RNA sequence: CGCAUGCG
RNA sequence: CGCAUGCG
Protein backbone atom coordinates (compact mmCIF):
# COMPACT_ATOMS: atom_id res chain seq x y z
CA UNK A 1 0.00 0.00 0.00
CA UNK A 2 1.02 3.82 -0.95
CA UNK A 3 -0.35 6.57 0.40
CA UNK A 4 -1.63 9.88 -1.70
CA UNK A 5 1.20 12.23 -0.87
CA UNK A 6 3.97 9.07 -1.44
CA UNK A 7 2.94 8.50 -4.77
CA UNK A 8 2.58 12.00 -5.84
CA UNK A 9 5.91 12.54 -4.61
CA UNK A 10 7.54 9.92 -6.42
CA UNK A 11 5.69 10.64 -9.80
CA UNK A 12 6.79 14.33 -9.00
CA UNK A 13 10.48 13.20 -8.99
CA UNK A 14 10.22 11.81 -12.66
CA UNK A 15 8.39 14.86 -13.96
CA UNK A 16 10.90 17.57 -15.94
CA UNK A 17 10.37 21.48 -14.76
CA UNK A 18 7.50 22.21 -12.03
CA UNK A 19 3.92 23.55 -12.33
CA UNK A 20 3.58 21.63 -15.48
CA UNK A 21 0.19 20.20 -16.73
CA UNK A 22 1.63 16.92 -15.86
CA UNK A 23 2.25 18.02 -12.48
CA UNK A 24 -1.06 19.46 -12.11
CA UNK A 25 -2.42 15.86 -13.84
CA UNK A 26 -0.44 14.11 -10.43
CA UNK A 27 -2.53 15.64 -7.80
CA UNK A 28 -5.67 14.91 -9.97
CA UNK A 29 -4.62 10.98 -10.48
CA UNK A 30 -3.66 10.79 -6.95
CA UNK A 31 -6.94 12.55 -5.53
CA UNK A 32 -9.26 10.33 -7.64
CA UNK A 33 -7.16 7.22 -6.75
CA UNK A 34 -7.43 7.50 -2.92
CA UNK A 35 -10.95 8.37 -3.27
CA UNK A 36 -11.50 5.01 -5.32
CA UNK A 37 -9.28 3.28 -3.61
CA UNK A 38 -6.77 2.73 -6.52
CA UNK A 39 -3.94 4.32 -5.41
CA UNK A 40 -1.71 0.71 -5.79
CA UNK A 41 -3.23 0.29 -9.05
CA UNK A 42 -2.15 3.82 -10.32
CA UNK A 43 1.26 3.18 -9.05
CA UNK A 44 1.41 -0.46 -10.20
CA UNK A 45 0.74 0.55 -14.21
CA UNK A 46 3.36 3.91 -14.11
CA UNK A 47 5.77 1.30 -12.77
CA UNK A 48 5.38 -0.65 -15.15
CA UNK A 49 5.01 2.15 -17.88
CA UNK A 50 8.80 3.06 -16.64
CA UNK A 51 10.09 -0.44 -16.62
CA UNK A 52 9.44 -0.84 -20.45
CA UNK A 53 11.07 2.55 -21.04
CA UNK A 54 8.17 4.99 -21.54
CA UNK A 55 8.43 8.62 -20.39
CA UNK A 56 6.87 9.49 -17.13
CA UNK A 57 4.50 11.47 -19.15
CA UNK A 58 3.76 8.83 -21.32
CA UNK A 59 3.18 6.36 -18.26
CA UNK A 60 0.48 9.32 -16.76
CA UNK A 61 -1.63 9.87 -20.24
CA UNK A 62 -1.74 5.76 -20.40
CA UNK A 63 -2.89 5.82 -16.59
CA UNK A 64 -6.15 7.95 -17.37
CA UNK A 65 -6.56 5.56 -20.43
CA UNK A 66 -6.13 2.51 -18.25
CA UNK A 67 -7.38 2.66 -14.90
CA UNK A 68 -11.44 2.35 -14.87
CA UNK A 69 -12.19 5.52 -12.11
CA UNK A 70 -10.12 7.85 -15.17
CA UNK A 71 -12.51 6.24 -17.86
CA UNK A 72 -15.40 8.39 -19.37
CA UNK A 73 -14.44 10.90 -16.08
CA UNK A 74 -15.11 14.50 -15.96
CA UNK A 75 -12.22 16.90 -14.65
CA UNK A 76 -12.29 17.56 -11.07
CA UNK A 77 -13.28 21.76 -10.54
CA UNK A 78 -10.66 23.08 -8.71
CA UNK A 79 -11.60 26.70 -6.99
CA UNK A 80 -9.01 29.24 -7.37
CA UNK A 81 -8.89 33.38 -5.83
CA UNK A 82 -7.34 34.05 -9.14
CA UNK A 83 -5.43 33.01 -12.35
CA UNK A 84 -2.11 33.75 -10.54
CA UNK A 85 -3.25 30.10 -8.73
CA UNK A 86 -2.56 28.10 -11.71
CA UNK A 87 0.29 26.47 -11.50
CA UNK A 88 3.24 28.73 -13.19
CA UNK A 89 3.95 26.09 -16.28
CA UNK A 90 -0.30 25.88 -17.37
CA UNK A 91 -1.16 29.30 -18.38
CA UNK A 92 -0.60 28.36 -22.44
CA UNK A 93 -2.93 24.97 -22.31
CA UNK A 94 -6.04 26.99 -20.63
CA UNK A 95 -8.95 26.76 -22.67
CA UNK A 96 -13.12 27.18 -22.26
CA UNK A 97 -14.29 24.72 -21.22
CA UNK A 98 -16.54 22.33 -23.41
CA UNK A 99 -19.37 20.92 -22.88
CA UNK A 100 -18.16 17.08 -21.69
CA UNK A 101 -14.87 17.25 -21.71
CA UNK A 102 -12.91 13.86 -20.26
CA UNK A 103 -10.12 13.23 -18.27
CA UNK A 104 -8.67 10.23 -20.82
CA UNK A 105 -8.80 12.89 -23.97
CA UNK A 106 -6.39 15.33 -22.12
CA UNK A 107 -8.48 17.50 -19.73
CA UNK A 108 -6.90 17.10 -16.55
CA UNK A 109 -9.06 19.91 -14.45
CA UNK A 110 -11.18 22.88 -14.74
CA UNK A 111 -10.24 25.74 -12.85
CA UNK A 112 -13.39 28.08 -11.19
CA UNK A 113 -12.62 32.11 -10.92
CA UNK A 114 -14.38 33.39 -7.64
CA UNK A 115 -16.77 34.92 -10.05
CA UNK A 116 -17.72 31.44 -11.27
CA UNK A 117 -15.74 31.80 -14.60
CA UNK A 118 -14.10 28.42 -15.80
CA UNK A 119 -10.72 27.56 -17.71
CA UNK A 120 -10.19 24.24 -18.90
CA UNK A 121 -6.89 22.65 -18.72
CA UNK A 122 -6.15 20.25 -21.47
CA UNK A 123 -3.24 17.98 -22.67
CA UNK B 1 -20.52 6.56 -44.40
CA UNK B 2 -17.74 8.26 -45.20
CA UNK B 3 -15.24 8.17 -49.03
CA UNK B 4 -11.71 7.89 -48.04
CA UNK B 5 -11.45 11.00 -50.86
CA UNK B 6 -14.64 12.86 -49.66
CA UNK B 7 -13.36 12.52 -46.02
CA UNK B 8 -9.62 13.27 -47.50
CA UNK B 9 -11.10 16.70 -48.58
CA UNK B 10 -12.71 17.34 -45.55
CA UNK B 11 -9.37 17.49 -43.56
CA UNK B 12 -7.60 19.07 -46.83
CA UNK B 13 -10.26 21.92 -45.96
CA UNK B 14 -9.31 22.58 -42.30
CA UNK B 15 -5.63 22.82 -43.23
CA UNK B 16 -3.48 25.99 -43.84
CA UNK B 17 -1.20 25.54 -46.68
CA UNK B 18 -1.12 22.85 -49.42
CA UNK B 19 1.41 20.14 -49.51
CA UNK B 20 2.60 20.59 -46.44
CA UNK B 21 3.24 17.90 -44.10
CA UNK B 22 -0.30 17.39 -42.30
CA UNK B 23 -1.70 16.69 -46.51
CA UNK B 24 0.80 13.91 -46.20
CA UNK B 25 -0.13 12.51 -42.79
CA UNK B 26 -4.14 13.36 -43.89
CA UNK B 27 -3.20 10.96 -46.88
CA UNK B 28 -1.96 8.31 -44.59
CA UNK B 29 -4.49 8.68 -42.16
CA UNK B 30 -7.16 7.72 -45.02
CA UNK B 31 -5.51 4.79 -46.49
CA UNK B 32 -4.93 2.98 -43.32
CA UNK B 33 -8.38 4.33 -42.88
CA UNK B 34 -9.87 2.88 -45.76
CA UNK B 35 -8.12 -0.68 -45.54
CA UNK B 36 -8.87 -0.97 -41.83
CA UNK B 37 -12.65 0.41 -42.57
CA UNK B 38 -12.14 2.86 -39.48
CA UNK B 39 -13.30 5.93 -41.55
CA UNK B 40 -15.87 6.93 -40.26
CA UNK B 41 -14.36 6.02 -36.45
CA UNK B 42 -11.45 8.68 -38.00
CA UNK B 43 -14.28 11.24 -39.48
CA UNK B 44 -15.63 11.06 -35.61
CA UNK B 45 -12.91 11.40 -33.73
CA UNK B 46 -12.03 14.46 -35.99
CA UNK B 47 -14.86 16.50 -35.38
CA UNK B 48 -14.72 15.58 -31.73
CA UNK B 49 -11.54 17.03 -31.81
CA UNK B 50 -12.17 19.83 -33.87
CA UNK B 51 -15.40 20.34 -31.44
CA UNK B 52 -13.52 20.35 -27.94
CA UNK B 53 -10.90 23.50 -29.67
CA UNK B 54 -8.01 21.24 -31.08
CA UNK B 55 -6.49 23.15 -34.17
CA UNK B 56 -6.70 20.82 -37.13
CA UNK B 57 -3.53 19.82 -37.73
CA UNK B 58 -3.92 18.81 -33.23
CA UNK B 59 -7.03 17.14 -34.50
CA UNK B 60 -4.96 14.56 -36.90
CA UNK B 61 -2.62 14.03 -34.61
CA UNK B 62 -5.22 13.03 -32.04
CA UNK B 63 -6.75 10.56 -34.73
CA UNK B 64 -3.48 8.39 -34.79
CA UNK B 65 -3.07 8.51 -30.70
CA UNK B 66 -6.88 7.36 -30.48
CA UNK B 67 -7.46 5.04 -33.57
CA UNK B 68 -6.77 1.52 -33.04
CA UNK B 69 -5.28 1.15 -36.78
CA UNK B 70 -2.75 3.78 -36.27
CA UNK B 71 -1.84 2.52 -32.59
CA UNK B 72 1.81 1.06 -32.49
CA UNK B 73 1.85 1.14 -36.12
CA UNK B 74 5.30 2.14 -38.22
CA UNK B 75 5.16 4.50 -40.78
CA UNK B 76 4.31 3.45 -44.60
CA UNK B 77 7.28 3.34 -47.25
CA UNK B 78 6.96 5.79 -50.22
CA UNK B 79 9.36 4.98 -53.04
CA UNK B 80 10.37 8.22 -54.86
CA UNK B 81 12.68 8.75 -57.87
CA UNK B 82 14.47 11.86 -56.38
CA UNK B 83 14.05 14.50 -53.37
CA UNK B 84 12.16 16.69 -55.47
CA UNK B 85 9.05 14.24 -55.82
CA UNK B 86 8.66 15.02 -52.00
CA UNK B 87 6.27 18.37 -51.48
CA UNK B 88 8.38 21.36 -51.28
CA UNK B 89 6.58 22.54 -47.81
CA UNK B 90 7.17 18.90 -46.00
CA UNK B 91 11.02 19.35 -46.61
CA UNK B 92 11.58 20.85 -43.53
CA UNK B 93 10.01 18.17 -41.80
CA UNK B 94 12.69 15.70 -43.41
CA UNK B 95 14.96 13.48 -40.72
CA UNK B 96 16.79 10.82 -40.62
CA UNK B 97 14.95 7.19 -39.63
CA UNK B 98 15.31 6.02 -36.07
CA UNK B 99 15.57 2.31 -35.32
CA UNK B 100 11.98 1.92 -35.16
CA UNK B 101 9.30 4.44 -36.21
CA UNK B 102 5.77 5.16 -35.25
CA UNK B 103 2.69 6.68 -36.73
CA UNK B 104 1.96 8.05 -32.88
CA UNK B 105 5.10 9.19 -32.32
CA UNK B 106 4.59 11.61 -35.15
CA UNK B 107 6.48 9.24 -37.93
CA UNK B 108 4.23 10.11 -41.10
CA UNK B 109 5.69 7.97 -43.61
CA UNK B 110 9.35 6.93 -45.25
CA UNK B 111 10.47 8.54 -48.19
CA UNK B 112 12.77 5.74 -49.80
CA UNK B 113 14.87 6.54 -53.32
CA UNK B 114 16.02 4.18 -55.95
CA UNK B 115 20.04 3.95 -53.99
CA UNK B 116 17.95 2.76 -50.93
CA UNK B 117 18.40 5.96 -49.12
CA UNK B 118 15.74 7.37 -46.75
CA UNK B 119 14.47 10.51 -45.48
CA UNK B 120 11.80 10.26 -42.47
CA UNK B 121 8.88 12.68 -42.16
CA UNK B 122 8.40 13.90 -39.09
CA UNK B 123 5.75 16.24 -37.38
CA UNK C 1 35.46 52.62 -25.82
CA UNK C 2 31.91 52.07 -26.51
CA UNK C 3 28.80 54.15 -25.46
CA UNK C 4 25.73 52.15 -23.96
CA UNK C 5 23.73 54.63 -26.41
CA UNK C 6 25.96 53.58 -29.74
CA UNK C 7 26.09 49.26 -28.50
CA UNK C 8 22.32 49.54 -28.10
CA UNK C 9 21.57 51.61 -31.74
CA UNK C 10 23.74 48.40 -33.53
CA UNK C 11 22.24 45.39 -31.80
CA UNK C 12 18.60 46.90 -32.74
CA UNK C 13 20.11 47.87 -36.21
CA UNK C 14 20.16 43.64 -36.52
CA UNK C 15 17.31 43.43 -35.22
CA UNK C 16 13.67 42.44 -36.72
CA UNK C 17 10.91 44.32 -35.52
CA UNK C 18 9.61 46.49 -33.20
CA UNK C 19 9.55 46.49 -29.37
CA UNK C 20 10.22 42.23 -29.41
CA UNK C 21 11.52 40.26 -26.29
CA UNK C 22 15.28 40.57 -28.09
CA UNK C 23 14.78 44.73 -27.67
CA UNK C 24 14.00 44.20 -24.23
CA UNK C 25 17.51 41.82 -24.21
CA UNK C 26 19.42 44.64 -25.10
CA UNK C 27 18.15 47.01 -22.99
CA UNK C 28 19.43 44.59 -20.09
CA UNK C 29 22.62 43.95 -21.35
CA UNK C 30 23.71 47.51 -22.25
CA UNK C 31 22.62 48.22 -18.63
CA UNK C 32 25.14 45.73 -17.11
CA UNK C 33 27.56 46.10 -19.35
CA UNK C 34 27.56 50.05 -18.95
CA UNK C 35 27.41 49.59 -14.96
CA UNK C 36 30.19 46.84 -14.92
CA UNK C 37 32.33 48.68 -17.56
CA UNK C 38 32.12 45.89 -19.86
CA UNK C 39 31.07 47.19 -22.83
CA UNK C 40 33.46 46.50 -25.15
CA UNK C 41 33.70 43.05 -24.04
CA UNK C 42 30.13 42.80 -25.12
CA UNK C 43 30.56 44.56 -28.40
CA UNK C 44 33.50 41.77 -29.00
CA UNK C 45 31.16 38.70 -28.13
CA UNK C 46 28.80 39.86 -30.30
CA UNK C 47 30.81 40.48 -33.27
CA UNK C 48 32.47 37.29 -32.79
CA UNK C 49 29.10 35.68 -32.23
CA UNK C 50 27.80 37.32 -35.43
CA UNK C 51 30.89 36.17 -37.07
CA UNK C 52 30.47 32.29 -36.57
CA UNK C 53 27.21 32.57 -38.28
CA UNK C 54 24.84 33.06 -35.23
CA UNK C 55 21.52 35.17 -35.48
CA UNK C 56 21.25 38.44 -34.11
CA UNK C 57 19.15 37.19 -31.73
CA UNK C 58 21.77 34.12 -31.31
CA UNK C 59 24.62 36.20 -30.59
CA UNK C 60 22.56 38.74 -27.99
CA UNK C 61 21.97 34.93 -25.95
CA UNK C 62 25.79 34.45 -26.40
CA UNK C 63 26.64 37.33 -24.25
CA UNK C 64 24.50 36.34 -21.86
CA UNK C 65 26.27 33.39 -21.55
CA UNK C 66 29.57 34.12 -22.13
CA UNK C 67 30.00 37.82 -20.44
CA UNK C 68 31.18 37.55 -16.68
CA UNK C 69 28.31 40.22 -15.61
CA UNK C 70 25.36 37.97 -16.89
CA UNK C 71 26.86 34.80 -15.19
CA UNK C 72 24.15 33.43 -12.96
CA UNK C 73 23.09 37.21 -12.65
CA UNK C 74 19.21 37.73 -11.39
CA UNK C 75 16.93 39.50 -14.21
CA UNK C 76 16.37 43.32 -12.91
CA UNK C 77 12.68 44.30 -11.91
CA UNK C 78 10.38 46.91 -13.85
CA UNK C 79 7.73 48.52 -12.48
CA UNK C 80 4.84 49.36 -14.91
CA UNK C 81 1.07 50.35 -14.30
CA UNK C 82 -0.61 48.09 -16.85
CA UNK C 83 0.20 45.02 -18.60
CA UNK C 84 -0.43 46.91 -21.69
CA UNK C 85 2.70 48.96 -20.90
CA UNK C 86 4.70 45.88 -21.83
CA UNK C 87 5.14 46.05 -25.79
CA UNK C 88 2.85 44.33 -27.97
CA UNK C 89 5.78 41.90 -29.73
CA UNK C 90 6.66 40.81 -26.14
CA UNK C 91 3.55 39.72 -25.05
CA UNK C 92 4.02 36.38 -25.92
CA UNK C 93 6.96 35.27 -24.11
CA UNK C 94 5.72 36.40 -20.83
CA UNK C 95 4.90 33.91 -18.23
CA UNK C 96 4.80 33.75 -14.24
CA UNK C 97 8.47 33.87 -12.49
CA UNK C 98 10.35 30.73 -11.08
CA UNK C 99 12.21 30.97 -7.68
CA UNK C 100 15.36 32.52 -8.99
CA UNK C 101 15.15 33.63 -12.50
CA UNK C 102 18.54 34.13 -14.13
CA UNK C 103 19.57 36.17 -17.21
CA UNK C 104 21.93 33.63 -18.70
CA UNK C 105 18.64 30.58 -18.35
CA UNK C 106 16.97 33.42 -20.94
CA UNK C 107 14.99 35.83 -17.90
CA UNK C 108 15.43 38.57 -19.53
CA UNK C 109 13.10 40.85 -16.60
CA UNK C 110 9.90 40.75 -14.36
CA UNK C 111 7.73 43.39 -14.99
CA UNK C 112 5.89 44.15 -11.57
CA UNK C 113 2.44 45.77 -11.58
CA UNK C 114 1.34 48.38 -8.68
CA UNK C 115 -0.49 45.73 -6.82
CA UNK C 116 2.81 43.50 -6.61
CA UNK C 117 1.74 40.79 -9.77
CA UNK C 118 4.75 39.71 -11.71
CA UNK C 119 4.89 38.85 -15.34
CA UNK C 120 8.67 37.27 -15.90
CA UNK C 121 9.86 38.03 -19.86
CA UNK C 122 11.19 34.77 -21.01
CA UNK C 123 13.43 34.17 -24.50
CA UNK D 1 40.10 5.71 -12.66
CA UNK D 2 38.08 5.16 -15.34
CA UNK D 3 38.10 3.82 -19.20
CA UNK D 4 37.10 5.89 -22.13
CA UNK D 5 34.48 3.68 -23.10
CA UNK D 6 33.08 3.16 -19.74
CA UNK D 7 32.72 6.69 -19.50
CA UNK D 8 31.11 7.56 -22.74
CA UNK D 9 28.22 4.80 -21.41
CA UNK D 10 27.62 6.61 -18.18
CA UNK D 11 27.29 9.92 -20.18
CA UNK D 12 25.28 8.75 -22.73
CA UNK D 13 23.04 6.94 -20.57
CA UNK D 14 22.08 10.55 -19.17
CA UNK D 15 21.03 12.22 -22.24
CA UNK D 16 18.09 12.52 -24.03
CA UNK D 17 17.05 10.62 -27.36
CA UNK D 18 20.20 9.78 -29.92
CA UNK D 19 22.53 10.92 -32.14
CA UNK D 20 22.06 14.88 -30.54
CA UNK D 21 25.07 17.21 -31.03
CA UNK D 22 25.61 16.51 -27.24
CA UNK D 23 25.89 12.48 -28.19
CA UNK D 24 28.77 13.52 -30.76
CA UNK D 25 30.18 16.17 -27.87
CA UNK D 26 30.21 12.72 -25.42
CA UNK D 27 32.52 11.18 -27.91
CA UNK D 28 34.74 13.71 -28.53
CA UNK D 29 35.11 14.62 -24.95
CA UNK D 30 36.25 11.09 -24.08
CA UNK D 31 38.99 11.23 -26.99
CA UNK D 32 40.26 14.39 -25.88
CA UNK D 33 40.11 13.02 -23.01
CA UNK D 34 41.84 9.87 -23.19
CA UNK D 35 44.38 11.04 -25.06
CA UNK D 36 45.71 14.19 -22.87
CA UNK D 37 44.97 11.40 -20.01
CA UNK D 38 41.70 13.98 -18.39
CA UNK D 39 39.27 11.28 -18.08
CA UNK D 40 39.27 11.16 -14.40
CA UNK D 41 38.77 14.75 -13.84
CA UNK D 42 36.50 15.12 -16.81
CA UNK D 43 34.44 12.57 -14.65
CA UNK D 44 34.81 14.09 -11.31
CA UNK D 45 33.76 16.98 -13.17
CA UNK D 46 30.59 15.57 -14.81
CA UNK D 47 29.66 14.18 -11.36
CA UNK D 48 29.92 17.39 -9.23
CA UNK D 49 27.82 18.85 -12.23
CA UNK D 50 25.11 16.41 -11.83
CA UNK D 51 25.21 16.50 -8.01
CA UNK D 52 24.84 20.38 -8.17
CA UNK D 53 21.64 19.36 -9.86
CA UNK D 54 22.65 20.84 -13.42
CA UNK D 55 21.67 18.81 -16.29
CA UNK D 56 23.70 16.21 -18.45
CA UNK D 57 23.94 18.93 -20.89
CA UNK D 58 24.77 21.44 -19.09
CA UNK D 59 27.72 19.32 -17.45
CA UNK D 60 29.08 18.45 -20.85
CA UNK D 61 29.17 22.60 -21.43
CA UNK D 62 30.98 23.23 -18.31
CA UNK D 63 33.44 20.21 -19.19
CA UNK D 64 34.82 22.07 -22.55
CA UNK D 65 34.71 25.51 -20.57
CA UNK D 66 36.43 23.96 -17.26
CA UNK D 67 38.94 21.63 -18.26
CA UNK D 68 42.17 22.59 -19.49
CA UNK D 69 42.06 20.43 -23.01
CA UNK D 70 38.94 21.62 -24.43
CA UNK D 71 40.27 25.80 -23.74
CA UNK D 72 40.90 27.28 -26.81
CA UNK D 73 40.82 24.09 -28.47
CA UNK D 74 40.20 23.04 -31.97
CA UNK D 75 37.78 20.64 -32.73
CA UNK D 76 38.12 17.15 -34.13
CA UNK D 77 37.65 16.48 -37.74
CA UNK D 78 35.37 13.13 -38.78
CA UNK D 79 36.13 11.63 -41.96
CA UNK D 80 32.74 10.51 -43.56
CA UNK D 81 31.43 9.56 -46.41
CA UNK D 82 28.42 11.41 -47.35
CA UNK D 83 25.57 13.37 -45.03
CA UNK D 84 24.30 9.99 -44.29
CA UNK D 85 27.05 9.13 -41.69
CA UNK D 86 26.37 12.17 -39.14
CA UNK D 87 24.40 11.29 -36.22
CA UNK D 88 20.69 11.32 -37.42
CA UNK D 89 19.55 13.88 -34.73
CA UNK D 90 23.07 16.49 -35.83
CA UNK D 91 21.57 17.50 -39.45
CA UNK D 92 20.04 20.90 -38.40
CA UNK D 93 23.14 21.86 -36.11
CA UNK D 94 25.25 21.51 -39.59
CA UNK D 95 26.93 24.83 -40.63
CA UNK D 96 30.14 26.24 -42.64
CA UNK D 97 33.52 26.08 -40.31
CA UNK D 98 34.59 29.89 -39.64
CA UNK D 99 38.72 30.44 -39.69
CA UNK D 100 39.04 29.54 -36.40
CA UNK D 101 36.67 26.92 -34.48
CA UNK D 102 36.72 26.28 -30.90
CA UNK D 103 35.55 23.54 -28.75
CA UNK D 104 34.37 25.98 -26.02
CA UNK D 105 32.51 28.03 -28.52
CA UNK D 106 30.55 25.06 -29.45
CA UNK D 107 32.25 23.74 -32.46
CA UNK D 108 32.20 19.86 -31.41
CA UNK D 109 33.70 18.78 -34.67
CA UNK D 110 33.77 19.16 -38.44
CA UNK D 111 33.10 16.88 -40.71
CA UNK D 112 35.12 16.16 -44.01
CA UNK D 113 32.82 14.52 -46.75
CA UNK D 114 34.80 12.08 -48.98
CA UNK D 115 33.85 14.97 -51.69
CA UNK D 116 35.82 17.36 -49.79
CA UNK D 117 32.73 19.65 -48.67
CA UNK D 118 33.39 20.16 -44.46
CA UNK D 119 30.82 20.67 -42.19
CA UNK D 120 30.67 22.08 -38.73
CA UNK D 121 28.51 20.88 -35.70
CA UNK D 122 27.86 23.38 -33.36
CA UNK D 123 26.10 23.75 -30.13
C1' C E 1 15.31 33.44 -32.36
C1' G E 2 16.95 28.38 -33.17
C1' C E 3 18.03 23.21 -32.12
C1' A E 4 17.11 18.70 -29.13
C1' U E 5 14.01 15.63 -26.24
C1' G E 6 8.98 14.63 -24.20
C1' C E 7 3.78 15.09 -24.78
C1' G E 8 -0.94 16.29 -27.34
C1' C F 1 0.93 22.68 -35.67
C1' G F 2 0.99 23.68 -30.38
C1' C F 3 2.69 23.13 -25.37
C1' A F 4 6.54 21.53 -21.82
C1' U F 5 11.53 20.70 -20.46
C1' G F 6 16.82 21.14 -21.78
C1' C F 7 20.61 23.57 -24.43
C1' G F 8 22.90 27.55 -27.49
CL1 LIG G 1 -9.13 35.37 -15.84
CL1 LIG H 1 -18.97 13.90 -37.64
CL1 LIG I 1 -2.85 45.37 -16.43
CL1 LIG J 1 22.05 6.89 -15.75
MG1 LIG K 1 1.66 22.21 -9.80
NA1 LIG L 1 10.74 18.40 -11.89
NA1 LIG M 1 -5.10 24.78 -47.30
NA1 LIG N 1 14.49 2.15 -38.81
NA1 LIG O 1 19.32 8.58 -24.70
NA1 LIG P 1 21.45 23.84 -33.46
NA1 LIG Q 1 13.08 17.62 -22.74
NA1 LIG R 1 9.23 18.98 -30.41
NA1 LIG S 1 12.28 25.85 -25.50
Amino acid sequence: DISAKDLRNIMYDHLPGFGTAFHQLVQVICKLGKDSNSLDIIHAEFQASLAEGDSPQCALIQITKRVPIFQDAAPPVIHIRSRGDIPRACQKSLRPVPPSPKIDRGWVCVFQLQDGKTLGLKI
